[PDB]
């Protein structure tokens, strides 16, 4: 903010005179003055003498000016030059100048405390000067005056008929024009007249200048503006018409026009011209519509018959123009506009893709308060509901929002639409179809009327903040719903995957972690529903693998769970309590239940807790009073603590789900929807509590009120363990309706009797659940689950007296593995007709039947089996094959393709043979497919049976970056080479630990396999505390100064049947300094985990970007690369990921080569290696699109990629290694706009 | 979004918006709650133990059930002992089809051939669904004879009939519909609709709800860079068929920012010149200088003028003055002070939407009084670039408001026509000195104070004087 220095130079020649100014430097200041005309000065400040940046557009580039023969007097203090309108005097010391009319009247100068510098200029001037310019008033705007004599409003061009401007001027003698890309004019009536460069404006600054430019005028005001007009530019002249009178119109046709032009011509009132706005032109389609016209309005301008005609009529047409392009037609496809201005940049830049609207309606709001009004709405409504709208999304029943449009509904609106559809549609159907509706708002009585609520426009994203600051995410929802279910309202939904995104509805999609996570959570809400903003997708399969699995996984439990869940839609009908509730309805006095809104209860009997956060390793799970048993790992915790709950983040298949002992769930086989067919069995599981527990079985139509005058069925189910048995009642049956179960197969938990008694009968005992089930009559069996030991006991349903059964005893099962008959399982194909199928047409099958129809691709079958905890587990299959050869299939473990299963042929169809394969599985819930991939080679062909899952795994592991972590201990990604989402690192300060929970079926001597890396260049020491026991040294030797390589340190622990903590600690004796992986557990000596065969870093891409990998890339010198990671949810619809949340992309618009590469060294040299890969290739054919494998030896092997839209697996088998290490690779030449996407990439060891 | 407790709440009770829920309802853990009849109202409570309601002052949503007495219900009980309480008092639910416990795919975007497409998708994965819920796209919403009730058959061809219901029940599908609780009272083609004549004429508006302009066709669209030459040539180009069949004048608008929810883009200074530039390069290029370029925009900034542009003063109100009407916009009176700011910066070509371009309710609001249109082309006139615009489906022809407006529009008409040679040498002289046609009287008269601010008079060329009449009957 300082002024410019002494003046140590100056220069004259013709009109111009050059000023060196001291800056104590050797680079001193410039100042080129150049008298453009006697009353035009221009002045360039250079700081430094550097070079000036080019002038804005403001400046006419062909100005041009006649020479003016100025006197420039440089021999004395001030210099001087002269014209016969202005003298300008420059002080020496320091440089400053004063303007002056020729007979020496000031008109203003820079003051002693400074004038221009490197961000503009500063002059001072008579303080009652009048001061005009700078700005305008815009539509928008208070409308002030003519004078700028307090302005300190931006110079901009603004908005909505704004104008402005660096140009400062006054009535007594004087004008300022800077040349700037917008900026700060500063007045005041101390005399100030000011301007500055500034801070970027709001509007964006693309012209930037390092010296300051500038012009100063003297003279009248006719004369600045004449200089001002020889500076920026005159005007060219206009048609002579333009003076005309003119028309400008919005709705309007050629006949519309045609008719205003002859009444303006028969009255004699003149005009010259019509404008026509959006009417004119084709803007919302294809083939640049915003450019052409609408032959629709204007039939005559096919050609130059409309221009010609009006023409002769004297009128010249006028087209509105918007700078911008539709990028999506009517039809949603990408435009021609679009695809060139997109390949060329012709974008404004900072300005991405928005929704626009241009053909408005006029509405009205009615009023539901009024019975007659209902009436008329009803009336209106029933063709719609004979045609199949049985459902009332009633939306916007809250509030108006648009323009000048901000009407609220009253708090009774959501009722009253309610009511009318509610007694219109019960009085039409004589109360034979149930009403469902749906509203944005709910206020008490609402109720009465069969509404639901939904929480509205919420945001795609996590949490609120995440991406955008203005609507919640995911994470805020347990929230709303639990404090509708406190407002009497527990019939709560949300828009599943979210509804706003920065951008409107271009602006992207979850992310396929987003997306899965959501859809874990709303399978535990009351009204399960996705929903998307305009042209929005959310159906699961978009999303890549892991969310369709996961998804329809979840989807399995929910309506596995349909007449649990239905007796709570009865009970809303009796007490308003719904299906859902938060904890502090049962735990009344319970402080940490007070607030918890992190898990809730779903129905009487589970507890929900959802994964919510963004790559989540571990939950934190507050447990209240009681004993609760892991849903899907089967361990039993005790109540009144927060629980630290390992989760998978690689896998996403983990929903936190815990039964509260007491249960009693009736659940059933899953249905495609809710009336598929007459469900005749109903399992109830049962978790049996020292009190008494019960549940009401419930039935009715499911479809009318006949429920209201008694037409319902039910059963009360109750259930008590005892000193040394369980019994179980199954009351009469009760009401008019007959229902559809016949039986009920109890399945009771915790006891697997010797005996099971009933009014004096001990029951038929049977061998096994598959031979209960086959029986006709009442009997029993016994065996194990995932949570232990349980007794089986088949009843009849519907009786009219009540039946008690006692299981006594205790005879566990030796089973060693679960059973899965794939009958039972969930079949799967390309097509609704194409589905894998059920037979029993050839003998030897084990229960009711197998699975055939596994010979038209895609045909699958995929089994949901629980494991305890992570690890290896050999699962076998049992299969027929006559075909007379082998056959493939492959098998698949939650969203990973596994192996490729070689199934031997069996002699005949009626024989059958095992395929037994380790498969990695992971604590809860795993998904188990075996699939006919044709696009990765199977044949498909064979007919399965079952599987057998092992209760135990051979060895067991433990992520450490799920396991408890503390004293700084934390996660990261950010070395090469972990195993799972990450690892643990920051064992830094004494007391940094990880503690893992492990289980164990027995007391006894296990072994550990610790995975870490030690970088240090030394060998460094934790401590192992297994139990709270006395701590023992872990010594961990470092293979050099590289965190990208990783060991395993084996050791012995002594363990308990049951949980065991095992932890990792730097205690005040050791070094810590190392980073944590894994832990593998086992009673035998440990090898190779069937989840750590991958020898390649990253192949999944599923790292966060923010960090590398042992990935790199190639294109030709000069291009910009084509390669990039991400999800591809920014899409519509999205082009997702193969696994997980992300893939690797190829794409450019224009033609490009490009790779990338990883070598690895192999852990065996002088053995094979297999390349597997999920590519998916789209848009243009390229000339190469191929996987390649190189360095390792012999030649390079390629496998070409073809051009589908599809996933595909690639495969390069036998990779003979010689040289210690293996190049992978993709490959890619494009004429352009080829998109390959390639993802799940292996170089595993094969046979 | 905050937690369960209702601690230190003064929050209204009131149903809101956008998935709100609310009302007279306190309760607690501790084993009571309190129930108040109310239509709104003002619960309170503090950590001092306070629980309290009142009834309070018209709340935001409004009150129509008004009460003298203060009727409410006590529970006392565990928490599922006070909401049965609550239910016995507010009502149970009536039981949802058995369907509703399913999954269901909610879509706005969807046909016919679409929805099948979905269903088979879910049904041949086996991923269990029931219900398919269907945005505007399920209605003929827009269309005369209760268009926002019935089947749109382009989207669904087979809910012509009861087709469309049997197919999808038979792969077990029911179907939502969207509802909104409005009619439109103009359709497409800006006709009165049925559903308006049988809503007015009943009293079936909601009370205080005026008619209002509403949009609800979303197109996507992304801002062009004007700076660019190569975008400049490219734009120009694809403007050449236009041009030849008879868009001779390029009516620039929105060259200065953006506002779409969320997009609020600005464009930079130099985008209406450089707008500006390529029709003007262009067309002078592709005629050889035969055929003078027309332009008009919303803004300005210094070197806009050198590429042919006039100025209009964009969406001003159709009312007297700012505040007549509504607060939002100025009016007739203010226009004045803009163009003669617009003349001090250096742009004399300057017009305004005579008539005015918005009015309360938007599109739908009523047009200029016939007093306001009549002095208000009488002001036009007497401007550089006159001409009347409105809204949509708004028209502004001198005949339609009345004998006077219609009159005294064509004599003043008549009066600019005759000075179309003194007018032009003005025209002329803003392509030597950029002055123009207008100018304020402190441009002649720089040192008399009386014309330092003075904007209710102006010139008119060098030799006339003019002050409209610009207030209601002056
Ligand atoms: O004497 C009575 C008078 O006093 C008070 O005003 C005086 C100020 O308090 C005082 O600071 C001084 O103001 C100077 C200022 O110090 C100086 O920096 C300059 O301000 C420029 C910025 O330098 C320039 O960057 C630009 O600022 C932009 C900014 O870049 C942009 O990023 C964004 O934030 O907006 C800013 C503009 O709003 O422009 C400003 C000028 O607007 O010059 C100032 C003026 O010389 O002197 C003031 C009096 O002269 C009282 O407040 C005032 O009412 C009284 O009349
Ligand atoms: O690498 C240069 C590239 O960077 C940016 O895009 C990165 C983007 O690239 C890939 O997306 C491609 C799709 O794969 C193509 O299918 C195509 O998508 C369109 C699709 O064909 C239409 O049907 C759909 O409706 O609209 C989309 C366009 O929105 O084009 C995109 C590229 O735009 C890749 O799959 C993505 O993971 C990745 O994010 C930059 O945006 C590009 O302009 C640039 O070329
Ligand atoms: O952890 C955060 C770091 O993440 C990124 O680092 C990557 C690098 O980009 C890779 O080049 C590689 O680094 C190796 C390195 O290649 C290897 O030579 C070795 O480096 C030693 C070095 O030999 C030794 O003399 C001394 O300088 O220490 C180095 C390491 O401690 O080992 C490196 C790995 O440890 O992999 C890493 C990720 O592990 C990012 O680029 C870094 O800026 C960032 O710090
Ligand atoms: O104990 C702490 C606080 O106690 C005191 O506040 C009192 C007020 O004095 C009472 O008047 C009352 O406030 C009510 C008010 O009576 C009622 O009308 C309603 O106010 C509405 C208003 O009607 C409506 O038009 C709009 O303006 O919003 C208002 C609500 O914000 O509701 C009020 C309660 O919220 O009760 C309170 C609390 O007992 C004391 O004055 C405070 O300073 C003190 O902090
Ligand atoms: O392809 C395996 C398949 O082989 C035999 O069936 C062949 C063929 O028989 C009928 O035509 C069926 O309708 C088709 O679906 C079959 O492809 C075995 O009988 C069958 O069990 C096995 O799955
Ligand atoms: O009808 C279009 C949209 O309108 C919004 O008001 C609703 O909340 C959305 O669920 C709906 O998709
Ligand atoms: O195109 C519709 C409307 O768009 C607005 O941005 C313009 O300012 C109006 O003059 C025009 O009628
Ligand atoms: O000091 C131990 C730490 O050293 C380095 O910062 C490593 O990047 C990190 O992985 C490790 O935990
Ligand atoms: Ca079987
Ligand atoms: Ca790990
Ligand atoms: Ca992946
Ligand atoms: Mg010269
Ligand atoms: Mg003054
Ligand atoms: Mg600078
Ligand atoms: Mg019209
Ligand atoms: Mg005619
Ligand atoms: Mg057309
Ligand atoms: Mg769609
Ligand atoms: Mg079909
Ligand atoms: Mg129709
Ligand atoms: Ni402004
Ligand atoms: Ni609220």
């Amino acid at each position: 903010m300082a002024g410019l220095g002494n003046v140590t130079g100056a220069v004259a020649s013709g009109d111009s005179l050059t000023l060196t100014l001291d800056n104590g430097t050797s680079a001193s200041d410039i100042l080129e003055l150049d008298v453009l005309s006697e009353e035009l000065l221009r002045v360039d400040y250079r700081p430094s003498g550097a070079a000036p940046s080019p002038s804005t557009p403001m400046i006419d580039p062909d100005a041009s000016w006649d020479a003016v023969g100025a006197t420039i007097d440089t021999s004395g203090d001030p210099i001087v030059v002269t014209t016969p309108r202005m003298r300008i005097e420059i002080a020496r010391t320091p440089a400053r100048m004063t303007i002056k009319k020729a007979d020496g009247t000031t008109l203003l100068w820079e003051p002693a405390s400074g004038g221009v510098f490197e961000d503009g200029v500063r002059f001072q001037r008579g303080s009652t000067d009048n001061i005009y310019g700078i700005r305008s008033f815009n539509a928008q705007e208070d409308v002030g005056g003519l004078l700028r004599n307090s302005s300190d409003h931006p110079a901009h061009a603004g908005q909505q008929g704004d104008a402005g401007g660096p140009f400062m001027w006054s009535t007594a003698g004087y004008g300022v024009l800077v040349d700037s890309d917008g900026g700060y004019p500063y007045t005041d009536t101390t005399g100030k007249l000011e301007f500055y460069y500034g801070g970027t404006p709001t509007e964006g600054r693309r012209y930037t200048k390092t010296n300051v430019e500038y012009y100063i005028m003297v003279g009248e005001p006719k004369e600045i503006m004449a200089s001002y007009a020889q500076v920026t530019g005159t005007a060219p002249m206009l048609p002579k018409w333009s003076l005309g009178f003119m028309n400008f119109e919005w709705g309007i046709d050629q006949d519309e026009l045609e008719a205003h032009v002859d009444g303006y011509r028969a009255r004699n009132i003149p005009i010259d011209a019509f404008a026509l706005d959006y009417d004119w032109m084709d803007y919302g389609e294809d083939n640049y519509g915003e450019f052409r016209w609408n032959t629709d309005n204007f039939p005559d301008a096919a050609t130059t018959q409309l221009k010609e005609d009006m023409e002769a009529e004297g009128i010249r047409l006028i087209g509105i123009r918007k700078p911008r392009i539709i990028t999506r037609d009517f039809a949603n496809q990408r435009t021609q506009q679009y695809y060139d201005a997109d390949s060329n940049g012709y974008f404004y830049p900072g300005h991405n893709e928005y929704t626009d609207y241009f053909i408005p309606v006029t509405v009205r709001s009615f009023d539901p308060y009024q019975q007659a009004s209902r009436d008329w709405w009803w009336q209106h409504s029933i063709d719609a509901f004979d045609k199949g709208i049985v459902g009332w999304w009633n939306d916007e029943t809250d509030k108006v929002d648009s323009g000048s449009a901000q009407y609220w509904f009253g708090n009774f609106s959501t009722g009253f639409t309610s009511q009318a559809m509610y007694d219109g549609q019960r009085d039409y159907t004589n109360d034979g179809v149930r009403v469902w509706q749906t509203a944005r708002s709910y206020y008490p009585g609402a109720q009465r009327y069969a509404t639901t609520l939904w929480s509205g426009d919420i945001g795609t994203q996590f949490y609120k903040g995440e991406l955008f600051n203005w609507a919640p995410g995911m994470q805020e929802q347990p929230r709303i719903m639990l404090s509708s279910a406190n407002l009497g309202q527990p019939k709560w939904g949300m828009d599943t995957g979210g509804f706003n995104s920065l951008g409107g509805a271009s602006g992207p999609n979850p992310s396929p972690e987003l997306y899965t996570r959501w859809m874990q959570f709303g399978a535990f809400t009351p009204v399960f529903r996705v929903h998307g903003n305009y042209n929005q997708q959310r159906q699961p399969w978009l999303y890549g693998a892991t969310a369709e699995e996961a998804s329809k996984a979840v989807m399995h439990t929910r309506y596995s769970l349909l007449p649990y869940m239905y007796a709570y839609e009865r009970e809303a009908s009796e007490t308003g309590l719904g299906l859902i509730k938060p904890l502090l309805f049962d735990y009344p006095n319970d402080p940490q239940a007070a607030d918890y809104t992190e898990a809730w209860m779903f129905g009487d009997w589970l507890l929900v807790s959802p994964v919510l956060g963004e790559a989540q390793h571990s939950k934190q799970i507050y447990l209240p009073a009681g004993t609760w048993i892991d849903y899907h790992r089967g361990q039993t915790y005790s109540g009144g603590q927060t629980i630290h709950y390992p989760v998978n983040a690689d896998t996403w298949t983990d929903v936190p789900l815990f039964v509260k002992q007491g249960a009693i769930i009736p659940n059933q086989q899953v249905l495609d929807y809710v009336d598929q067919q007459s469900v005749t069995t109903v399992n109830v599981d049962i978790f049996p509590s020292a009190s008494e527990t019960s549940f009401t079985y419930y039935e009715d139509d499911g479809s009318s009120y006949d429920y209201e005058s008694g037409s319902s069925f039910e059963q009360r189910l109750a259930a008590q363990d005892l000193s040394s048995s369980v019994r179980v009642e199954v009351g009469a049956g009760s009401g008019s309706y007959t229902p559809d179960v016949q039986h009920y197969v109890l399945k009771i938990h915790g006891r697997a009797g010797s005996a099971v008694t009933a009014g004096g009968s001990a029951l038929t005992g049977y061998g096994d659940l598959q031979a209960l089930q086959a029986a006709s009559g009442s009997g029993w069996a016994s065996g194990r689950d995932i949570y232990g030991d349980v007794t089986y006991v088949k009843l009849p349903a519907a009786s009219g007296s009540a039946t008690v059964v006692e299981v006594s005893g205790s005879a566990p099962s030796a089973a060693t593995h679960a059973i899965y008959e794939v009958e039972d399982a969930s079949r799967s194909g390309a097509t609704p007709t194409t589905r894998a199928g059920i037979n029993t047409n050839h003998s030897g099958y084990s229960g009711s039947g197998f699975v055939d129809k596994l010979d038209v691709p895609g045909a699958a079958v995929t089994v949901y089996a629980n494991a305890p905890v992570s690890g290896d587990y050999p699962v076998e299959l049992r299969y027929a094959n006559g075909s007379g050869s082998a056959k493939t299939l492959s098998v698949y473990v939650n969203a990973a393709r596994v192996q490729q299963l070689s199934l031997a042929d069996t002699g005949a169809w009626s024989q059958w043979g095992t395929q037994t394969t380790t498969l990695p599985l992971t604590a809860g819930q795993n998904i188990i497919t075996y699939k006919y991939d044709s696009d990765a080679g199977d044949t498909g062909g064979v007919n399965l049976d079952y599987i057998r899952v092992p209760f135990a795994p051979t060895q067991a592991e433990y992520a450490a970056e799920s396991a408890k972590l503390w004293g700084g201990a934390g996660t990261s990604q950010d070395h090469w080479f972990y195993k799972g989402a990450a690892f643990v690192d920051n064992l830094t300060g004494v007391g940094a630990e990880a503690s893992f929970d492990v289980y164990a079926p027995s007391a006894g001597t296990y072994n550990l396999s610790l995975r870490y890396a030690n970088g240090t260049g030394s060998t460094k020491t934790l401590s192992a505390i297994v139990n709270g026991g006395a701590a023992s040294t872990v010594t961990l030797t470092s293979p050099g100064m590289n965190w990208n390589l990783w060991n395993e340190h084996t050791m012995t622990a002594t363990l308990t049947a049951g949980r065991n903590t095992i932890s990792f600690r730097r205690n005040s004796g050791n070094s810590g300094n190392v980073n944590l992986d894994r832990l593998a557990v086992s009673a035998s000596a440990i090898t190779t985990l069937a989840s750590e065969r991958n020898l390649l870093d990253n192949g999944d891409f599923e790292r966060d970007t923010t960090y590398n990998s042992n990935w790199t890339q190639w294109q030709p010198s000069g291009q910009p690369s084509a390669f990039g990671i991400d999800s591809g949810n920014a899409l519509h619809p999205p082009e997702g990921p193969a696994r997980r949340n992300q893939r690797a992309y190829f794409h450019s618009d224009n033609a490009y080569q490009q790779s990338i590469h990883q070598v690895v060294d192999v852990p065996v040299n002088n053995a094979t290696y297999r390349l597997e890969a999920k590519v998916r290739m789209k848009n243009t054919t390229p000339t190469t699109a191929r996987a390649e494998v190189q360095g390792h030896g012999g030649s390079p092997i390629y496998a070409n990629i073809s051009n589908d839209g599809v996933w595909k697996t690639i495969v390069i088998d036998n990779i003979n290694v010689t040289s210690g290490s293996v190049d992978v690779g993709f490959y890619v030449d494009s004429p352009g706009y080829t998109t390959l996407h390639i993802d799940e990439v292996t170089l595993t060891r094969a046979p």
